[PDB]
């Protein structure tokens, strides 16, 4: 088996729903980090790229019909380069990284690109075909996030809880208080505001140019103005006996990210800078109704196989779909609610979460943080709608 | 060291015609059919040990939305502890599921996996972009059954947005594939498929969908050369691709088990073939049908296997023009006996996400019947790709 | 300075098709044109460039009936481009409102020769989708226009409710004490009388056929499709109410959802003479009434009382009453309020909408033409046609055979 | 033996401001918008016994959106009128609101009614999209169509025989066939803007208007479409709608707009009973048809029909309110009727190029504004006339009391 190295990595800013990136087609948005990789890495012979693997949760809109291939062509990569799109909802972009890793480790490829995209602003409506002539039963459904075309058998067996309902279920089952959720959310906002001011995100970001030209360069989901008092006043999404609010949850967002992965031979050939070795990826399943706890079996599976303890990681990038689930996962894994190595630059409550891009962001930001801190091993892990988790481990070199 | 990977049991639904026998069956329910059959057929498996379900699906806007692999495993009655992920390389999605499952086991990250694919083209929805302004007068519905929607002007200007049949006409023109040769190939597909269906070959691959649907519906066994000759080309009288020398739009699902040697033992599986490798290739979108050529060359060069060494070649028949052009470029006769011996998608149809899984499982099936050793499955991909996967009977 | 007498002359209609049935393939504008084409063929003395106006009723106007179907239909029918058209909407009463509006135009001296009619293709009624009220709105929705509420105003719901038409008919059954048994008996008489009229060739005298293309050749639709002549009291008794076990309105004691068109000529005495028409009845007058939306089926009562008080005609003086049968509960309630027996011989002698169906815009025109037809066959003198209207109205129109 | 026709009087009249597409009134449902002038008539006329209103006649060209299912009746209920009052909706496209007035007149004249309300509404901002039903299971042929203005669900037989020219295409056809120059069209457009600006500044429109309340609440008080600073240079620079060889521009055409209007009509006996002020007698209405492809010339046969029957010359009118769908057709109509392009009695306060034209509301506006102008000027007879899509015209004559 072959060592696999993450090399350059870059992302767009993350836009708010209907905000700074809402006019940018998903395929064009995916192409932005690909074009930046080309510009940033002039020693690469681009016709040698073996594959572009991209995560995308939707695929009904301008991201239809294999957005990985659409994006590589729009980015100016040669038509000889193949592309494939992966869908594990919020974990899609991490699955692109781990799939790229397995292709190189198994000797099938040498040089690849992995990343992800989502334009939740531009997610379309969908309408099933008529099932009879002159049918009176036509319906439009929003694909921005969550259930559509509900199967009655899925509802009867597993339920079709909304994402916030699942987060309330985790809060109840794992006993995560509203006060702790809000404290976690505030720390995310404070840490993200500090990282933004320090120029940490700027080092990850390439601008999006929109045709005078408008240039989008800053993550705009952040709410640095957040106070505990303001969080406390919010009403829960699902009623007064519940805990999840708009303030202790991520949002729906737009963005894309990409990075290069390479064998040792490809690193040398293409003049790349190897930044981390990929150690491995593991997935896990849980009940849909408590999907937020999905990371726990994934992390345990990966760490047990690699012979690494959770405490051995110098950074943990844990997706913040909801504070209730971030906290429940940390507690289950034996990590403090405010452990210093967890989400040190904040996370999705502040930054937002374009589903397909989010997992690629967690890997690239974990690597970035290992470089800043001089850490060795990093873990990125996230929950998945309909009850999964994904975990991926890297080691700085 | 890398780990050997074995394909074990494999099963599929029949392939239904658009609006036909399977049109009432939701894509998620359809995907669950072969998964439930793998449970029934493999009594020694401890199902909570399955590491992953990988499924191909080209659409994902309809009842196949939000990661159909995971939806399908839950509907099939598999434990909720089992993860799933959905792959999209258009017509090659199901083959990509197989090769992706292979790489996961080969690299030591998994031991027992299911790979498959689904498409319900009958039930593909319409899509409507959001309004870009309040009171927008510019709202539009687009069909997602097959082909371009939400066309990007930059894609059109640089690469074109040729329909799939237009790309097949382009291949016929550029590679000099005559109408007569296309029709001869189509007739052989129908003849061979009708023979295989009479011999019970497809029946050995099929689990019924419950009215019991048990037979592939797309076959036209009555096809004659005279009948094909009369047909008018899709794109006008100067062109060559017709409805008779092209595949169709179809519904179906397929799945198979892959396992390490240790998992084969533990779960009482029957190892049937070793997976040798997978490769992908890119070509100009406008001649997408030629995509298999760089994929096959890449795979064979890496493995050190000549194309002539394969005892079966399962080449997707999206169009006779591209099937023929691919064979000619690879130095294989238009009617070579090892190519599509039981016919192909012209006769059988091609639900996009399921097709590539069908090619792998039917190649293996054919090796078993014939006593052959190495098999190659390969197919073209819209927007200009190819994928190839090689196996070896145990 | 005096008003002018107004005569109804020739009148014709398509058959009435079932939803999704015999006429479902026919665009609403083309369907409206069918009776217009028949009037042209049937009345060859008319100088067609003299027609002052075509008035057509249509309740929907969102589909192929959009943008003034009266004018679309007259052009499709081959009438001169010089002929104006206008479309009226009083829901189920639209076609009757077309007749009365044509009458008022001639009575007031403003016109001499007109066509009045109505159309509905409920099979082909489209879906509607409001515009986005913001960029990237997540709140887009489709709504069926086949029948009943869409784009509900919360202020309408809060003040008057948005009861479905069958719910209003249950409200009438409750408030006016009309039993399930009586509703089903009325429905059975409608079916029996319509089956008898069909067998007698009565409907055939009113109908122009519609030609339809099939794969192997053409067919003609010549018979009303909605009738259920094998209806029995037992069959009706077994049906479940639309709105739950404590209710009374069923699919069997209500009209349906249907397709059809009708049209007729109205003319001054001078126009009858000039154009070689055959005058058949004089129009006496039209009146409208309003009631609570939640009991819309009782709407005919104020309309009939208003018209008859003004004309000085008792309800009992009419030799035919054509009362729309939207629901048996409301047909019965109206008769009871007006002092007419539930089975009075002069009411709906050839059956009504429970048997025949009710394409909204066409229905009111049908009631007028069939009342006149029945007067001619029976030797009767005065006729009354009246019908209820969604959102709480009634309309009534009286005629007298020449 | 018939009795005597009854004289019919227009009494109070009122309108909303006219909003731009997606502009000041875009948030207001058509049914609620229609109710605004009805509520104002109630407030303005306390002598009326409202349960005596025989009918509310309203024009509306669309009827697919919040104006569905007989907007006249919807609006009268929303306005607080008793549930005993009937309502009916008329559709002659851009002439609907005028057809409501004339239909109300005929109902009173023929003795069938005594006290009625006539008006019209359009919310073109909020006009919905429409989608035909599937004709077959798993149909691949589903389509959305905009109902804001103009053709949808095109019939191939209509297209083949008469064409399906857009309204601006018809206006180009009129420019071509009637020889109306781009320069003349632009000059007409400029005079519309100048006259409307002067009228607005003089408080003339304010006398006709009731404000609309908007959720935020704020009020909308003034017509939004006017471009008072319009120059000929700017008009000259505009590109034609239909391509470089044509003449119709956005600057010499009406717009797409939102608004509602209503007025009271009454017999002499009702005027007395309800303490109304009779303001004009209605003399008559006539309609006419022309080729769809040149629909803008529709007013010519309607005006000729009406004036011939009444025995009034076009030159006898003290005001002519001619709808300005397009300058090309406004000019072509005047020329055919022998009236100068800039005749002082024509549109003295400007027209739809400046003010806009919510289809169902526009014809009611023309009638009420013609009456207003007769009062201001001391004139006697007024003519209101308009063109209609798919080839019609409508004309209505009044006489100040
Ligand atoms: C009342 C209404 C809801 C019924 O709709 P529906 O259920 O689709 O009507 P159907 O004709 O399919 O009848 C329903 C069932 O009752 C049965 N039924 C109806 N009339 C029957 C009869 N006379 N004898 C026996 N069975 C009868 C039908 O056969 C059917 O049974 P099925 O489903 O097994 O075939 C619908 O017709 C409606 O909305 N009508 C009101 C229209 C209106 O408001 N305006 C028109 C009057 S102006
Ligand atoms: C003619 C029509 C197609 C134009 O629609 P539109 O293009 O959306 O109109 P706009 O208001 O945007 O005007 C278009 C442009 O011309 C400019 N323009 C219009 N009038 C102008 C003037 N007087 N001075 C300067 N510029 C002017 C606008 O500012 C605008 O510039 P921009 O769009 O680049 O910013 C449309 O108004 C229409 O269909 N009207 C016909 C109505 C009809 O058939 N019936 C109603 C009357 S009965
Ligand atoms: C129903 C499948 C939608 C995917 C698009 C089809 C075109 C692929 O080549
Ligand atoms: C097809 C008709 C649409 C009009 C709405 C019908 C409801 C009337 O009571
Ligand atoms: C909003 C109005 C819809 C009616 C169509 C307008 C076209 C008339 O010429
Ligand atoms: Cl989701
Ligand atoms: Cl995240
Ligand atoms: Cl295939
Ligand atoms: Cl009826
Ligand atoms: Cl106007
Ligand atoms: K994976
Ligand atoms: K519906
Ligand atoms: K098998």
């Amino acid at each position: 088996m072959h060592d696999v190295f993450i090399c350059d990595a870059i992302r767009t800013p993350i836009g708010r729903f209907g905000g700074a990136l809402a006019s940018v087609r998903a395929d064009d948005l995916a192409a932005v980090p690909l074009k930046a990789l080309i510009e940033r890495n002039p020693g690469v012979q681009w016709d040698q790229v073996d594959e572009v693997f991209f995560g995308c949760a939707n695929q009904a809109g301008e991201d239809n019909r294999n957005v990985a291939r659409m994006a590589l062509l729009l980015a100016g990569l040669p038509e000889s380069i193949p592309g494939v799109t992966l869908n594990r909802l919020s974990a899609s972009g991490m699955d692109a990284v781990g799939t790229a890793f397995r292709a190189i480790a198994s000797g099938e490829m040498e040089l690849v690109i992995a990343g992800g995209v989502e334009s939740m602003s531009r997610a379309p409506f969908v309408m099933g075909k008529a099932e009879s002539a002159y049918s009176r039963n036509m319906k439009l459904e929003d694909t921005t996030i969550g259930w559509r075309f509900i199967n009655p058998l899925m509802k009867s067996q597993y339920g079709v809880d909304s994402m916030p309902e699942t987060a309330d279920n985790v809060a109840d089952d794992y006993q995560v208080s509203r006060a702790d959720q809000d404290a976690f959310a505030l720390r995310s906002q404070q840490k993200a505001a500090a990282a933004q001011a320090a120029g940490f995100f700027a080092e990850e970001i390439v601008p999006v140019r929109i045709a005078g030209e408008i240039i989008v360069e800053r993550d705009e989901h952040l709410r640095p103005e957040t106070t505990l008092e303001a969080l406390t006043k919010l009403k829960p999404v699902n009623g007064p006996d519940k805990t999840v609010t708009a303030g202790n949850a991520s949002g729906v967002n737009d963005g894309a990210a990409a990075m290069i992965l390479a064998s040792a031979a490809a690193v040398k050939k293409h003049g790349l800078t190897p930044r981390a070795r990929v150690l491995g990826m593991a997935s896990g399943g849980v009940a849909p109704r408590v999907m937020g706890i999905g990371p726990v079996p994934a992390v345990r599976k990966l760490t047990e196989r690699l012979g690494i303890a959770v405490s051995d990681f110098d950074v943990i990038e844990l997706n913040e779909a909801f504070a209730s689930q971030g906290l429940a996962v940390l507690r289950e894994l034996g990590v403090a609610d405010d452990a210093p190595q967890v989400n040190p630059n904040g996370g999705a409550i502040a930054l937002g979460a374009p589903l397909g891009m989010s997992g690629a962001r967690l890997v690239l930001t974990a690597l970035h943080q290992l470089e800043k801190s001089g850490g060795r091993k990093g873990l990125a892990t996230m929950c998945v709608g309909v009850g999964q988790g994904l975990a991926l481990a890297i080691e700085r070199v």
